[PDB]
RNA sequence: AACAUAAUUAAUUUCUAGACAUCCGUUUAUGAGAGGAGAUAAGUCGUGUAAGCAUACUGGAAAGUGUGCUUGGAAU
């Protein structure tokens, strides 16, 4: 899932709310939270920030 | 070459990139060389076979001669 979101931001393409939702849902470790925090930041600064 | 992302406010991206690199041809002029027509004006030796037109030959090249035509000659 990380790869999909990274490609979208590289191409300046919108990311789905379901995509970020799946990431937070599948957090399995303390380290995973740190990565999810970065992607929540990226989602906020994206075209579909309102749809969180 | 022109897709796709997204979508419980709605928007984003796309909305291309190659290829003119340059002609064939075209006009103006520099102009070796060779004439033509003028300007300045004294030379040159010539100059009565009616004249002219067209044409041919011969004239160091005004002319002469042939052939037809014309009177813009003469002719009781
Ligand atoms: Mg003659």
């Amino acid at each position: 899932l990380a790869s999909l979101m990274d490609k979208a931001y590289e191409r300046k393409l919108p990311v789905s709310s379901l995509s970020i939702s799946r990431f937070v849902d599948n957090i399995a470790s303390r380290e995973d939270l740190d990565s999810a925090e970065y992607y929540l930041y990226k989602f906020r600064h994206s075209p579909n920030c309102w749809y969180l």
